[PDB]
């Protein structure tokens, strides 16, 4: 009972079907029918719909006479986008000085600006269960030791912390509501079950979850759109299991509106783990995250752009590396090694955290026009690092630093005689106590630091040769979203935000302006304008933008969004965000992208006034402390 047809009665590929049949069914017929009825009661349209295209409002023009919404598929907006993209081709990636790019702070041209804001590629590359978690090369014993020690350091101390859940997100199953009031009542009821709920999920007994809440905890694969360079080919798998070599990026005539030269959006696959399964794990994970990012903030955290540059000049030489398929090559052997290394949690907590990583998947269609869906009753499979797991940002920070700390063990700078001493020399490296080596890591983004340039080249040569992970030099020289700029070889190095990203998140956005995910779109575009005024490439790029903005809309960049601020405040029931002068940069970046707290800043770094308006639910530290004990996780 592993494969469950749901909508179009799809037929998987043989290599996939014969493998799924050999896998034992995750749920018995009692819980399966109870769950199938729940994924049909809810997700009615989402399960029976075809991909088609997107309905996104990209620009809202406020005039004395009227207000016009320009969508991504509007013909007048596509002619503006085509002309602005052509007018921005005069810019090219600038030269890189010893310690950063110079001249115009451009790490890439405005090429992605040809991406059609409403059309995504077909087929949207979908995950494949039997080919996930592949490491390729063997995992060394010294690396698995460093990975266990890095995880032990990260989850060494637990201090109950405030857990906020996005009010724009669903709860999945069993309970399915965006309501903030229902989300907390649903968690209080889960506390009353406590060990009975945790033991059922830790044993793969999804019948208990269906007895009291009507369904079983499943993970829903969601979509996250992205812009793409022209001529980029995407290879992957089909939602039936077939293999796609070159995902079609062409724009159909109904959507191109005659505007040639455009290509389609890349649609990445995300995961939406059940709120019932993720939240109890989040109540413990959040308690250790705010400690790890504070004790060892020299590696995994930051307070402002001036902390990165200061750590750079403390050692002298740096490089920038990105991990190729970091979440895809996340083997299950590495996950359990990190889970088993966590001190303070019971064996019930370890088995509970494993089941959250690999919940049964409800696969939906990606082929354009083909409406179909099925439920993979899979409990024991290598899932990689699903983006919905509460510990995705923390396991990424652990594995990334453990792979570079293993490179120093191969290099010989870190020689180990015991676990207790290796844990100590790792703590010193993380706190940047070593005078010769350090690093700044944020998952798949790592900047190794060294006092001698030849020491850094040897260290980077080692991690590139690793076969269990692909580390490649970042050609863009961006860390997080920070461009490293150096005016002249004599001037100091300054960090700037990429100006290409400003126009990306303004004219080719993922979600509509003033929508549920972007309630402060006008004010958010104003902050990007004022922030990037000091950017070296601000005068040249905005002279081009304002020229094309006036030619098609009769309003400049700042005029367009300052006038829309009056419309924004009215649409949000007079709710006025506090002026950015009183907010920190963490709150600033959280206003632009609400999904910043999940990858960059902490929940305690956001101002409480702004944090309450976006995140309605909030589990207090005393409620999390009661939960982690009631569920039976803490020893
Ligand atoms: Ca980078």
């Amino acid at each position: 009972a592993s494969f469950v047809p749901l909508v179009g009665d799809p037929k998987l590929e043989g290599s996939y079907f014969s493998w799924v049949n050999n896998q034992p069914s995750a749920m018995d017929d009692y819980s399966l029918v109870k769950t199938v009825a729940a994924i049909r009661t809810a997700f009615g349209p989402s399960i029976n719909r075809a991909p088609s295209f997107k309905d996104v409002t990209q620009l809202v023009v406020v005039t004395r006479t009227g207000v016009k919404h320009y969508k991504a598929n509007d013909p007048q907006y596509l002619r503006f986008q085509k002309e602005l993209a052509d007018a921005l081709q005069q810019f090219e990636p600038s030269k890189q000085l010893t310690l950063g790019v110079t001249g115009l702070g451009l790490t890439r041209d405005f090429g992605t600006m040809y991406t059609h804001g409403a059309v995504f590629m077909n087929p949207t590359l979908s995950p494949r269960v039997d080919r996930l978690g592949e490491t390729g090369g063997e995992l060394p014993s010294d690396y698995m030791l460093a990975l266990s020690i890095m995880s032990e350091i990260y989850f060494e101390e637990f201090k109950p912390a405030k857990v906020r859940t996005n009010g724009k997100s669903k709860t999945g199953l069993p309970n399915n509501t965006k309501d903030a009031r229902e989300k907390k009542k649903f968690f209080m009821s889960l506390m009353d079950h406590g060990t009975g709920w945790s033991s059922a999920l830790a044993k793969g007994d999804y019948s208990y979850s269906a007895k009291y809440y009507g369904s079983a905890p499943i993970t829903l694969p969601t979509y996250r759109d992205q812009l793409e360079k022209p001529g980029k080919k995407r290879d992957g798998y089909d939602f039936l299991g077939n293999a796609v070599v070159a995902a079609d990026k062409s724009i159909p005539s109904k959507y191109s509106q005659g505007v040639d030269g455009l290509h389609a959006l890349r649609r990445r696959t995300a995961y939406a783990v059940s709120y019932a399964a993720a939240t109890p794990m989040q109540c413990f994970v959040a308690g250790c995250r705010h400690i790890a990012l504070e004790r060892y903030g020299e590696t995994w955290h930051e307070h402002d752009a001036e902390d990165i540059i200061r750590r750079i000049y403390k050692y002298g030489f740096y490089e920038l590396y990105d991990a190729s398929a970091f979440d895809t090559g996340f083997s299950w052997k590495e996950i359990t090694t990190m889970i088993d290394a966590i001190p303070g949690i019971t064996d019930l907590a370890r088995d509970y955290m494993r089941s959250v990583h690999r919940l049964p998947l409800l696969i939906t269609s990606d082929v354009r026009g083909v409406k179909g869906a099925y439920l993979l009753n899979m409990d024991k499979y290598s899932p990689g690092l699903q983006s919905g797991v509460p510990s995705v940002s923390d396991f990424g920070k652990i594995r990334g630093a453990a792979q570079w700390s293993y490179g120093l063990m191969v290099l010989g700078a870190i020689r180990y005689q015991s676990r207790a001493q290796l844990k100590t020399e790792f703590k010193t490296l993380l706190k940047h106590g070593r005078p010769d080596f350090a690093m700044q890591n944020r998952g798949d983004d790592t900047m190794p630091l060294a006092a001698r340039q030849k020491d850094l080249q040897k260290w980077c040569e080692i991690v590139e040769g690793f076969k269990f992970c692909k580390w490649e030099k970042d050609t863009g020289k961006k860390f997080i979203g920070r461009v490293l700029y150096q005016r002249t070889p004599e001037s100091k190095v300054v960090a700037y935000s990429d100006i290409v990203t400003m126009l990306e998140k303004t004219f080719i956005n993922e979600r509509s302006m003033f929508s549920a995910h972007r309630p402060f779109a006008a004010t958010g575009n104003v902050m990007r304008y004022e922030m990037n005024m000091a950017h070296p490439a601000f005068g040249a790029v905005m002279d081009v933008v304002d020229t094309i903005m006036l030619k098609h809309f009769g309003v400049t960049y700042k005029e367009c969004f300052v006038g829309a601020q009056a419309l924004e405040k009215e649409l949000n029931n007079g709710v006025e965000l506090p002026d950015y002068a009183g907010l920190n940069q963490a709150t600033r970046d959280f206003i632009l992208d609400p999904d910043v707290i999940h990858y960059k800043w902490r929940e305690s770094d956001i101002d409480p006034r702004v944090l309450d308006m976006v995140m309605p639910t909030s589990l207090e530290p005393d409620l999390c402390e009661e939960a982690v004990h009631k569920f039976g996780f803490v020893k």
